[PDB]
């Protein structure tokens, strides 16, 4: 009767048996974006100073650190990669949740499968477990939670981590129950955040807070083992209607996996997804009209209800914040005709060229009964020419089902992220990387 | 004209003042009963398990774990002392704020106090200073975050540890804006994990977290300087009130300091206070009477709306669960003639004649139009005797200032939590612990 038992149920028994090519490929492919953006952002001063943290516990084990020649324990190694995995919001985004899953997912995989010695099949199965479960307590919760003020991807998304950690630490049903009992009470982060260095924290604290979650279970530690359930459980606590209507979100569980419909959303720019269709838009037109930047007096982006709520600077001055404004990332498309790692380095953001072009962008909305994400619904962009007003709707999201990214682009976005590793160590680490689909031990990657 | 940066600065400049006697004798008085309640819980599993923590991530330094022969680095020291702190619910209680703020805030000061060679008055005032900051937050969100399902001790603890290990850590306005913004990302803790081992988790979280934070801060590592504004903000998600009238929480700051109005609640009994006027009163009736269990053969416990919330457990199964019984409380009362740390103990809480007398205790609703706590209200008990029934109503709270906890049974107390330490090592301990006053490094104390 409880949801939280049918839950652990599904999930260990979804474990010990085998499961579908497809889902294990969105599991590879995954595990290729996160560590692509995460070592895209591993100079940036967020993850320097994780570092900082490490050198400051004295900390030390076999769990490696991505993109130095470092390792430290599972916990640690957990939070300084799900940080950097986030460091410069470029990371995938799951609809269901109206997060980001694999930031803290991936970290604490392979910090605890390196741990275990857990081979690839097992390590990307534990992936699609963790979403499937981020998925259940996504549809569960709603569309409320994000709009009162919580960043889904820690609140939710430490779930995911717990779920994966304890698989490969070998928990059973009673574990994985307490294990989650453990997570709902480091179960936190906030939207005010965005745009300062504690946002790729919260991934980086889901990803420790689940393995330790986890790894406390294995050691007979207790909580709370119908977490999920009743008005005091953590769901209801975020806006889920408890009771009987909670076994809705995991009536289809496995059929079919959340990791393939709706799909993990890779993002093609490193900034927030509310940025997304508007640019989408924009290069488009100007490809189509043959239009660059100085042929554009003005361009007016729309947001429907719920939208804009994360582009929380009009005029931002940090790195950080620029990510959060549609001003700045208009403004780069239309100065630089692309929009990329280094557009939001600050010496690039403090360009008077860059000013001058955020200067040309306007918010407007778009009306609705009901509200969105960044990652779903549509927008309207208005381009202004010497010629008259173009207009434009984007119906598919970069990076959806109706906007995939393929195989190339997602080679291409590895290479772009990696840029700066020595000759050949990309390619071969790429090639590492896809080996866990033949079933290679997850330490023998090493980013 | 912010709420954060006015209370930011009512922190720093009382940190560069000097502050009263009273408010450093009773930051003394508090930091003796944490280290007592501590102490009397080192062995519980909990804290066990946090030491293994400690041995699984290799790491070290020169703050001290409690009641071992062991150090580590600040972050989990102040994780492995705030868990023993919290481990057998005997650490003391703040009604404005409902939950225990010492439990995180003294285990963030010895551990942040000993990396820098602190003294003691400058602890000490960092206690002040840190309760100053959870009365105020707890003013403004008001009764309603508790009764919602999330416990204020680690909720808004998180920033009483954050606030003096930024003061501990030499953090200016901006650095401690910066911590408050950071820490609120790591704001959790639910009530639905009472009576299991995550509860004293939450204080180990809590103080670990807060040292981070303040870590962070210093490293020049951003969060939002405006935490506690606006309806994003972290107070009005909990509840309070945003705009002019959160300033309401700080109009007093320091006048009176709130650890000494209305003062931190030291517990008689290491129990949930709401089984505390119930045993108080029956106590009274008990000595007035002069009855023993055997003549009893019924107790009737009231509870006003909102006080009965955190007694889970009408069966209790394990020792952690017991703690949140009136029925193992009053058993234990009745059986032995007290209650006392062994009362809980697994072989205790399994006697026939335990659950016998457990069997002897029923609740019920007393009626109110406003709800209350453990800390606060009023309680009638029904007292049943071979010659009639005894009716009382208890007012004062064991431990308020309508009942307060005296020099004599605090030393008592500490005693009893220390009686396993080797010969004459506790009351040394206790003429260190008391060397704060005498502004001693903290470094010196080691307990």
């Amino acid at each position: 009767h409880m949801f939280t038992t049918k839950l652990a149920e599904k999930v260990v028994s979804a474990w010990k048996a085998k499961i579908s090519q497809p889902a294990l490929k969105a599991a590879q492919d995954g595990v290729i974006d996160t560590v692509a953006a995460a070592l895209g952002g591993v100079t940036e001063h967020s993850v320097q100073v994780a570092l900082k943290y490490v050198a400051a516990t004295g900390g030390s084990g076999d769990s490696k650190l991505w993109g130095v020649n470092q390792r430290s324990n599972m916990f640690d190694a957990a939070f300084v990669n799900g940080m950097a995995a986030h460091a410069i919001d470029f990371d995938d985004s799951f609809p269901v949740m109206r997060g980001h899953p694999s930031s803290s997912l991936v970290p604490a995989i392979f910090a605890v499968g390196e741990h275990v010695g857990a081979n690839g099949h097992n390590c990307l199965k534990s992936y699609v477990l963790g979403i499937e479960v981020v998925a259940t307590l996504g549809r569960a919760v709603g569309k409320g939670h994000y709009l009162a003020g919580w960043h889904p991807t820690s609140t939710l998304g430490v779930f995911g981590a717990t779920t994966a950690a304890a698989l490969l630490l070998g928990a059973d049903e009673e574990q994985l129950r307490n294990a989650w009992g453990i997570a709902a009470s480091n179960s936190c982060g906030i939207i005010k955040n965005f745009g300062t260095m504690t946002k790729p924290m919260h991934t980086g604290s889901a990803a420790r807070n689940g393995v330790l979650s986890a790894w406390l279970s294995m050691q007979s530690f207790t909580g709370c083992q119908t977490v999920f359930d009743d008005a005091e459980g953590i769901l209801a606590m975020y806006g889920a209607q408890p009771g009987p209507e909670l076994f809705n979100a995991m009536q289809k569980f496995g059929t079919p996996w959340a990791i393939i419909a709706p799909g993990l959303y890779k993002k093609s720019w490193p900034s927030c997804y509310a940025n997304h269709k508007p640019l989408a838009g924009l290069f488009a037109i100007m490809k189509e009209h043959g239009l660059t930047g100085q042929d554009i007096s003005h361009v007016d982006v729309g947001f429907l209800p719920g939208v804009e709520k994360p582009l929380l600077y009009m005029d931002p001055r940090t790195t950080e914040e620029a990510k959060f404004s549609i001003e700045a990332n208009i403004g780069a498309a239309l100065l630089d005709g692309e929009v990329s790692l280094a557009s939001f380095e600050i010496e690039h953001l403090d360009r008077p060229a860059m000013r001058a072009a955020m200067k040309k962008v306007t918010r407007f909305d778009m009306p609705s009964e009901t509200t969105f994400s960044g990652t779903t619904g549509y927008t309207d962009i208005v381009v202004h020419t010497a010629d008259g007003k173009i207009e434009r709707r984007i119906e598919a999201t970069p990076g959806s089902l109706e906007d995939p990214m393929d195989d190339a682009h997602l080679e291409r976005k590895f290479k772009d992220c990696t840029a700066w590793m020595p000759f050949g160590e990309s390619g071969l680490l790429f090639d590492r990387l896809r080996s866990l689909t033949a079933d290679q031990g997850i330490k023998t990657v090493q980013p």
